[PDB]
């Protein structure tokens, strides 16, 4: 799977797969 740590929501073709953590804040991990 190929993934992005996103600032907003996942793209429609991506699925939320986890969270990314940056400086103690959570972001969506979105994968395809």
């Amino acid at each position: 799977a190929t993934c992005y740590c996103r600032t907003g929501r996942c793209a429609t073709r991506e699925s939320l797969s986890g969270v990314c953590r940056i400086s103690g804040r959570l972001y969506r991990l979105c994968c395809r």
